[PDB]
């Protein structure tokens, strides 16, 4: 980390990542009928790793399955739900048997609006996604300094089945740049790990920010490298650049700035001492 | 055949069929509570011949019992199971004591998911349908060039009784149109017949495709006409038009198009030679 | 055709072919050091037409260049790659600047592994052939009822140059005998032709099956005879027997049996109608 | 553990395992031509999980791939090599990219003979498996009280490639019954874990005793439960009986006596305190 900051090789390094990143088709994501299902034109799931909704009509949702073979962890990265894809977002959660949903953004950042209000803010004001026939209810919530955790009850109206989804909401990511310290970010991840949401019995955790590649990518990149740094007889054979590129084979654009790159390094380093 | 072909009157023959097609109530199927159990709104089982689930909550499944008196053969035509009807699907196979299941479509065609993955792809990852208390295990899988035959074990979790179900999967019917030649399709049929799945000792074979009327209708129409010709002293007296209409009394829309109609006559003809 | 068929003289025609078949040295192929590079002892490339690897250690690969002068089309016939020849296989595709690879067999038939998994099944798990310094990546995969077309990226790791290879995989040739109808086989051919893979702008298409002479021979014989008939003012003057023998000068044993011979005449005939 | 020893419910429990164990075909293992490739008639790999040798002629070897999805670990269980399957055993190691081979028996136990001498006992007396063209050399060995560890160099003569295989040989398993204390057994496993042989970068570790189900099964059952007991938010949701049954879906007869069962429990318990 020393040399790179000194010789200021962050932009260089990050740029070499963008250049080396794999390229795969996103045919489906580009179909005209799926334009309003994408939040950003420049952010699409590859055809090979995209999550297919279990429907005949339109199985399209902007979400990717990231399977890290060696680190032994799967993640579903997706965009913040759109006002019209909230039911799709929750149908995905259900079909993929996810236990936890990790949100890394605020429903409103800067003067724009980065994500829809896809979960109920009020216990008594539950949500019913008629398109996908699902019911979602806020059971309780624990609000903290840098993150909030909610207990949501998701119900398959078609089968009256119910499941409890843990919603981990990191709420203090700055409108600009990355956090000066990976402090809270790392604590947040440990909470997610300790919750059991990232274990094999469950479907992959659903991770999202606005586009589902920058913040989301840091979360997964960090978690994965930390797994590696602890799952390898060698304490440093793990190269986060290489890891990120592996990760990029599954979803385009993971880590959208040299800052996010530097931060990811910070987190892995500052987290390896945990 | 050559006449109809030369005069190009299939379409005409086909429309007269649609005209004479019997018409019966489909009250249960159209009940609001069954809306999610139907794949297609224009394809429902007549009340009088629909298969009833031996359950009190909801006995409905989009499946029809087609009992052909002269040919002495019964078939159950149904739609490709939906995500929420896989359990209902197997409860029917169980309750009806079927021995074979004929799948005439691939899980994915023309992009659309035309059928849920209602059976286990992996021997070691059996399926449990909790709503219907059945367990399903893939025992064996013999993949051939134009079809795959699987050997499955269905077990009623309450009684612990187990049965071997043979799953015949015709895998090469084109995404568009009908086969140019009926050879492989007939060999598939003969193969289904050889297994004894169609035997009167067993409940009706369960046949399905996308809606359970086109390819499915073709399979049973061909089979039944071959049974008649082989049985009737005058193989020529076998009017397949009359056979179809007779079948159309049990499930609506059997044979969706002219080409499918043409393919059926040919199949019976080529099959006639055995 | 009907004559030969009615007189039942295919076998006879076939043996005369085996009699007139030219005979050339296969010295290199038979060298002790190449023993492990040959799938079958009775199938070797003549020295004069064998494909030479642009390497000094060992330039041998069981592959033959079949250049047909009149039809103006060249083919490379080779055996299904062995575990140790996948790298050699791709170095040839690269060096020879081929655009398409035609696979006419399934990886597993009649139980036996008739071909190594020489290409990546997973977009995210590319293949590296260290002995030949090439990287191979599955880019796309369009699975159809009777064949699968893949889009692959081959990259010389030394030069970083990349090329798109189209892999046409005819997947429904029966484990035993030949197709009853040549329809799907011809459509496959036409599909191969449409891709421009056979274009003179490209190096020879690489064709292969188990030994690289039966199904492979059928594909190129049919294709070449269709080229002649379409070109020659007298489509009848096209003697496929003479065409085959002409091809047999470049690689031994093209067309392994009478039935394959019969299937070839039919294919050309049915294909003749276009 | 208390209650079961008291109420002496070991035989009961073990018996319920044998009764509940899955049953899958072993067609290939039963082919007449593979009789001398099996050490025990009653011990065969299931067709679905058997390791296929990468050859066209005969891909049969009595070895199974055990994939524990949740515990996130794969193992290849196989019989002690036979005088004629030593090359097959080593070809498997190579093709499957295994890094370590765990041997739980002595080449001679009691008055019989439980396994072949498939590795070289002398640095200067290396081994050449001509059938599969492999060279194996003892590079060094570390002999201990209850186990020995060897550094072997395996070379693909066909490609001159070489790899270093770690051979972990637990040498103090008693001729009868199980070890009174899981002490050494647990230490042995930790050595294997610490060696990195059980990590994801490598192919699955190859585990064997004589038949490859009793001792081998204890090793894997113990390792897997220990992973679970540490990978689950819950410190006891892990039921070794359930785990063993899961494991049995991949290889028949894992854990061949109620003693081995009790011992496996001992090991998991006595090992959970590590
Ligand atoms: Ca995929
Ligand atoms: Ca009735
Ligand atoms: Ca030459
Ligand atoms: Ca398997």
């Amino acid at each position: 980390f020393e040399q790179i900051d000194k010789s200021g090789s962050w932009a260089a390094i990050y740029q070499d990542i963008r250049h080396e990143a794999s390229d795969f088709p996103c045919r489906v994501a580009k179909l005209p009928k799926n334009k309003n299902r994408n939040r950003y034109r420049d952010v699409s799931p590859f055809d090979h790793s995209r999550i297919k909704l279990h429907q005949e009509d339109n199985d399209y949702i902007n979400a990717s399955l990231i399977k890290m073979e060696e680190a032994q962890r799967s993640y579903i990265l997706t965009q913040g739900p759109l006002p019209n894809t909230c039911g799709h977002f929750w149908e995905m959660v259900w079909e993929q048997k996810s236990r936890g949903v990790v949100m890394l953004n605020r429903v409103m950042e800067k003067g724009s609006l980065k994500c829809a209000q896809y979960w109920p803010q009020k216990e008594e004001k539950e949500m019913i996604f008629e398109d996908t026939n699902l019911k979602l209810t806020l059971i309780s919530e624990d609000i903290k300094s840098y993150y909030t955790v909610r207990q949501l009850e998701l119900e398959n109206l078609t089968t009256q089945e119910t499941r409890e989804i843990l919603h981990f909401h990191y709420t203090t990511w700055p409108d600009f740049g990355v956090p000066e310290s990976p402090a809270s970010f790392l604590n947040f991840l440990f909470k997610v790990r300790e919750s059991g949401s990232l274990s094999p019995e469950h479907g992959p955790v659903v991770v999202h920010c606005s586009a589902g590649i920058g913040r989301s990518g840091t979360f997964c990149l960090a978690d994965t490298c930390l797994l590696l740094m602890d799952k390898r007889k060698d304490p440093s054979s793990v190269d986060i650049k290489k890891v990120l590129l592996e990760m990029r084979k599954f979803r385009m654009g993971l880590i959208q700035t040299a800052d996010q790159l530097r931060f990811s390094y910070l987190a892995v380093i500052e987290g390896a001492k945990f």
